[PDB]
């Protein structure tokens, strides 16, 4: 559960 953000983190590096 909630490792689905960790891809959303993958995204805190992209937009950033």
């Amino acid at each position: 559960k909630w490792a689905v953000r960790i891809i959303r983190k993958f995204i805190k590096g992209f937009i950033s």
